[PDB]
């Protein structure tokens, strides 16, 4: 049988042993920590809980009906939230991945960091101690990223938090700093100020710099809106820790805050590899090249998920994964992400999908645009709370619907009629011509749709 | 021009007379009462306003993160909440319909109530006193519906409250009995449940008895699950009122509550038309008879909305009037209600779209089905509560999905992706194959699309 190796054991690692099983082939799987890697154990799962836990310590803490219903500062045990937090963590771990590795006895779980030996096969420094090679005739890279570090004076040597230590946090900081303007940073600058945290965010330009411009206008809005701190063109030039505080010295002057989280981006991890001694090729971030196929530069290896330069979600991941299996296998697959949705879990949310106006002009399309501010949508109406939008971008020939970026509540929800709206290639007349119920925020599509005529 | 006559001013109406008159007919609209009909001024908009605050109380009063983030019982005030939700109605009111109607110089609107004198005009008694005759060369009735009275001896002659008296409400009853088991009896009974009534539901036989039995099955759970007692196969024999409170005679014994909403269903407003008088059929429950575009049995006379057999909902009513508008102005178009999504905002939400099993076969179709119970959607579980689930239903040959029902929170916005997906005609398979966003609810979509192989 095809001996496939695959080292990791996150979302795109899972995919593909799962899916090189299916295809007859052994599997060797090496993991150097936790099983699951990072979306079940310090990523998206605990995110999301704690999200959800400070969506319930917000509305308990204010609301757009607080004018006949009272509020009140709701008192907080974040142990207790952390425990049941973790219990979940670990019930998901061995349900769909520990469980599911040991359900298929043809893949092989080998327990240690792996490394090139040479193109044919892998070292591996076994967690209890020794060494074993691992042969094969095919390779899925599937090593994830870590947290970045800025090159911030004094950082290094402070005991600063990153997202992992921030999800395991047992106590709710009085204050809390956070360095980064991204999707991890700004989930959980909300999270924690909604559990009771005044946070401060540096951001070095302005949030979701890298998307559409209103995007980062309706988060900036919401979070001041709520007492959270945005500080835009701004940087710390210097970290210090001293009576068990930080101090930051920032454009804005100083700061000083209990606890400091970094969230700034994850780069790739690839040097506990040995890329070079297998001829895998990496770019100047560190992420491995790779084409529609996930192969690398090394026919016989391929890569996926965030240890290349693929959007980093799990689902992506986990596509990336099946679809190597199939070409580590005999078949011929590739990954289409047209219509990947993207989803920011902040309040409101944030979602896309497609294309941006200012990505399509910058690839040549000619294109219309229709923003839809939710003082328009009769759900947003009725529920007191107008802030976001939603904006829909059409190629101006054939009115062809090509993109769609959302700031509402529920826009994770909306987002998917609008990404199988472009999948069907519909314009924004025949998905106007559809049938919405009433007072849903999905509504909000057909309405900016209807707005193009 | 053509002279178009329209009877109301609701959704169907609405719609109506914007269509005519942008296709250059003279319009005359008659409405009797408040303009804007049902939805905005008696039904959906004060229903949902009042569900949010509901909403809003309910997790004041408890939540699946008790644990970690204290509860309290919320202060309610509901005539502030009363006076807020009239104010947004007004609002609503004056920007989408009166302005409307005022925004169109070419439609003339008379305050007075309208029936057929004859075959080719109608007899209008003004409000303000004496009659008016209005000649049309089409017209349209979109008279809606009104609340339906059971003749339950002694019902009659109590102070009992319809949709209407219970909207309208500035105060909480401590005891609040529904006689009804329809959208709007779950919808407000659960809504009152929330902002502090002990409920106590009445229902002839089950919960959405019309529905796949999941629906009403997970509905019930819910209501138990937050003290909403549930009274299946139980009818009121004998109503009275005495010493501020109701006395009603059960299956389930005596029951007593200081207020009791009636809400078995709505019966179309068709006696003050004279509909004799100029041809116009109704069947049995009064509905006025109708066919494909609007037509009533005088092919110079369409129906659209509440009046007919039509799904009661605004988007149907709406949808409806403009396709009314448009073969009394010459054109020929049709009603389309393959892809009509049905949303039933309690909480979960109820949400469906397309065929359910029992109605695929009743139609002699053969199908195959799968439900998702949300213990196994990752949104419902990093909740921590996973009420519901999400059935699909597909042709069994082709595997072409042609029906989805679900109940679990966001139902709304998620069944619109399954409308979506049956009217591009997609299989299961193709549906599971799209890239959905991890941990929303309309990822379980997806999931129960993948259980298919
Ligand atoms: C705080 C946070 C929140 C997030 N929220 C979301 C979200 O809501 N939705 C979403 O879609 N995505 C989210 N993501 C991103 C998502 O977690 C990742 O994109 C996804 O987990 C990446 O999967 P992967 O398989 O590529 O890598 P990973 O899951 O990161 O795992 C790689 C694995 O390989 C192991 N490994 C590395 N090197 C070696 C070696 N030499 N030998 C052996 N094992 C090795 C690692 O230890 C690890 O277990 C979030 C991420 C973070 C950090
Ligand atoms: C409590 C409640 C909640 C609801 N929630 C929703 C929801 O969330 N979503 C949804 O899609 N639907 C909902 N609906 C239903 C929706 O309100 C109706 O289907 C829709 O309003 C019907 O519109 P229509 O134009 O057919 O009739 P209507 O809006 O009912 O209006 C008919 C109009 O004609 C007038 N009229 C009648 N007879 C005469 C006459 N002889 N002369 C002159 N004028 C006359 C009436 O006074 C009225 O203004 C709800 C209904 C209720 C009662």
């Amino acid at each position: 049988p095809v001996q496939v190796a695959v080292i990791g054991s996150g979302g795109a690692a899972m995919a593909a042993a799962l899916k090189a099983v299916e295809q007859g082939a052994q599997v060797t799987l090496i993991e150097r920590g936790t099983i699951g890697g990072t979306c079940v154990n310090v990523g998206c799962v605990p995110s999301k809980i704690m999200i959800r836990a400070a969506h319930i310590a917000h509305l308990r803490r204010e609301s757009p009906f607080d004018g006949g219903i009272a509020a009140t500062v709701p008192t907080i045990d974040r142990s207790k939230l952390l425990a049941q937090q973790q219990a979940r963590v670990d019930e998901l771990r061995h349900a769909k991945y520990e469980g599911i590795l040991g359900g298929n006895p043809a893949i092989t779980v080998v327990h240690g960091e792996a490394r090139f030996k040479d193109d044919q096969s892998l070292t591996v420094r076994l967690n209890e101690g020794g060494e074993r090679v691992v042969m094969f005739d095919r390779c899925l890279v599937a090593t994830g990223a870590s947290p970045a570090v800025p090159p911030i004076p004094g950082l290094k040597e402070s005991p600063y938090w990153t997202s992992t230590e921030a999800l395991a946090s047992d106590t709710i900081p009085e204050r809390l700093a956070v360095i980064g303007s991204s999707v991890v940073a700004l989930e959980l600058a909300q999270a924690f100020a909604r559990l009771g945290s005044k946070v401060t965010v540096l951001a070095r330009n302005t949030l979701f710099f890298r998307e559409d411009p209103a995007i980062g206008e309706a988060v900036t809005a919401a979070f001041r809106a709520e007492g959270i701190e945005v500080l835009e063109h701004t940087q710390a030039s210097q970290v210090a820790h001293m009576d068990g505080e930080f101090v930051l010295t920032t454009t804005h002057g100083e700061l000083r805050a209990d606890k400091l989280l970094v969230a700034t981006g994850r780069t790739p991890n690839t040097r506990s590899l040995a890329l070079d001694a297998a001829g895998v090729t990496v770019n100047a971030q560190g992420a491995i090249v790779i084409d529609q196929g996930m192969r690398t530069s090394n026919p016989n290896i391929y890569a996926a998920g965030d240890c290349t330069d693929q959007p980093q979600f799990v689902y992506v991941a986990a596509a990336a994964g099946t679809r190597a299996a199939i070409n580590m296998t005999g078949g011929d697959a590739a990954l289409d992400l047209t219509a990947m949705p993207a989803v920011v879990f902040t309040d409101p949310q944030v979602a896309t999908v497609g294309y941006s106006e200012a990505e399509a002009h910058h690839d040549g399309i000619e294109t219309d645009s229709r923003t839809l501010t939710l003082d328009n949508v009769p759900r947003a109406l009725a529920n007191f709370d107008t802030r976001g939008f939603i904006k829909l971008v059409i190629e101006e020939g054939s009115h062809r619907l090509i993109g769609v970026q959302a700031v509402a509540p529920e826009a994770g929800e909306l987002i998917q009629t609008a990404a199988l709206a472009i999948r069907n290639r519909m314009t924004v007349q025949e998905l106007a011509d559809q049938l919405f119920p009433y007072l849903t925020m999905v509504e909000g599509l057909k309405l900016a749709a209807q707005t193009f005529n």
